[PDB]
């Protein structure tokens, strides 16, 4: 049995982190780290953590990945703590800030000394903030590149795609919650709770140490061949770009209820074997979720480039 730890850094992290528990993630212990005390009081984590300045006086809204960095290694033994023996450690952030951008890669680089798989998942900013946190937050990512076995990058700009076309400012980043909590648990709910089709800790480590850059792709779909839709939107997700077939390794899942029939299954598999270049490595599995009903969801991880 595996002890995950996932780690939300900077603001949009610690609130993708809330949803993640809003929707019931299980069998994983959430960490919050943030500068700001304030925000820290919103979240419903198990594990909180107030890094660098006291947000209670001066300058917490500034953004800088400089003042995020530092204020991590400041806390690198506390951090290595709350991280002490866990197996796998998700590094969930918004990229694009200060605390997020520059403290990410600094938690993922202890995550990884300790010996645990370390997967960040995050975001780069929409084109509707400017080019100053596009620019950040394309440092933040080369930089947490370098600490995580694997980093998948969610483009936000892509999720404007999907989400309707009267999207309030703050719809907007719920969707980006969503999608980083449909990262992680695409690839926990794999090991926290399998389906017929188990995948155990050392398939999902075989396919995820040292794979570098990845990207994700989700579907869902319901009733009439729904396992095939859902496999199939989750191939063509705009959020995964056309470079599906260069991925020199695949981690899918697909979710169901307890009902969900072999056959489904099998279309699925069938379909990402097929999509995938002849030569990767693929590891697929099923997860057994009632709160589904009769909808069925297929995450795609694709990595290696
Ligand atoms: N998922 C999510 N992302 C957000 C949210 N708010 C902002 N972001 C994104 O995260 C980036 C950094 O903002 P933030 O994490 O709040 O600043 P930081 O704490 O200094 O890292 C922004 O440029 C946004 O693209 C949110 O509520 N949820």
């Amino acid at each position: 049995l595996a002890v995950i730890k996932v780690v939300g850094i900077g603001g949009g992290g610690v609130n993708a982190v809330n949803r993640m528990i809003e929707q019931g993630l299980k069998g994983v212990e959430f960490i919050a780290i943030n500068t700001d005390a304030q925000a820290l009081l919103m979240s419903d984590a198990d594990v909180k953590l107030d890094v660098g300045r006291d947000s209670t006086r001066g300058l917490g809204a500034g953004a800088d990945p400089e003042v995020g960095r530092k204020a991590a290694e400041d806390a690198k033994d506390e951090i290595e703590e709350l991280l002490r023996g866990a197996d796998m450690v998700f590094v969930t952030a918004g990229e694009g800030g200060g605390t997020g951008t520059g403290g990410a890669p600094v938690v993922a680089s202890i995550a990884r000394k300790l010996g645990a798989l370390t997967v960040g998942v995050v975001t780069r900013p929409f084109s509707f903030e400017g080019k100053r946190r596009s620019n950040q937050a394309e440092n933040g990512i080369a930089a947490l590149r370098e600490s995580c076995d694997t980093l998948i990058v969610i483009p936000n700009d892509r999720l404007l795609q999907m989400g309707d076309a009267a999207v309030s400012l703050m719809d907007a980043f719920r969707s980006a919650d969503e999608v980083l909590l449909n990262g992680v648990q695409g690839i926990t709910d794999l090991i926290t709770t399998p389906g017929l089709i188990n995948v155990d800790f050392a398939d999902v480590k075989g396919i995820m140490s040292g794979a570098g850059t990845a990207l994700m792709g989700i579907g869902s779909a319901r009733g009439e061949g729904r396992s095939l839709k859902a496999a199939e939107i989750a191939i063509n997700s705009p959020l995964l770009e056309a470079s599906m077939e260069g991925a020199q390794g695949v981690l899918m899942s697909i979710a169901g209820g307890s009902d969900l029939g072999l056959f489904e299954i099998n279309e699925a598999a069938s379909l990402v074997q097929d999509a995938a270049h002849p030569d990767a490595n693929i590891i697929f599995g099923t997860v057994i979720d009632d709160s589904l009903g009769d909808e069925v969801r297929v995450t795609v991880i694709a990595a290696g480039f």
